[PDB]
């Protein structure tokens, strides 16, 4: 199937969510999301874990009482910000982790 | 709140998933789940990344267009099981990876 666990674009607007309060630039970043979903049989680049592939399995014999194995972001990657330090003085963070997606996989 | 991601119980048995057809012993072990939501304010031991927040945030302004963070295991453990070789003979397994859950966090 073609609508598994997979890397799409989000683009993020620093205002939108609240940020703008302490980052001057940029406005947007491209963080990722990670969409689609995690039922056999498995989409070949998504990595899992023996517990994702077991709880995917008691998940369909139990699916009132046992959650699915949940599509997220596995690896992640830094962007650059502009913030204000504290004599107002605009500083760049060079590596801001944790920012955007590098890799999604089944968890 | 109360109602936040953490570890809870999840006892798995081989045969209701398939897996008796290759694991001998045990019938049963003690997988973990990863249950609850990720919503803020967050539960204090969940970890969560820059892009988890991020996720979040978005997800409150545009509920319909962006998913959520996810409860997920963020750490795993290994078990032990007993399965048959070539001349059928049982083997012992002593680290089979990814197993059980250690720590839960909303990625």
């Amino acid at each position: 199937a073609g609508s598994h666990c997979q890397k799409t674009s989000l683009r993020v607007n620093f205002e939108d969510i609240g940020w703008d309060s302490w980052i001057i630039a940029p406005k947007e970043y491209e963080a990722y999301e990670c969409k689609g979903g995690c039922f056999f049989p498995l989409a070949d680049d998504v990595t899992p874990t023996k517990h994702a592939i077991v709880q995917t399995l008691v998940h369909l014999k139990f699916p009132t009482k046992v959650g699915k194995a949940c599509c997220v972001p596995t690896k992640l990657s830094p962007i650059s910000v502009l913030y204000k330090d504290d004599m107002g003085v605009p500083t760049l963070k060079y590596h801001y982790e944790g920012m955007s997606v590098a890799e999604c996989g089944c968890r």
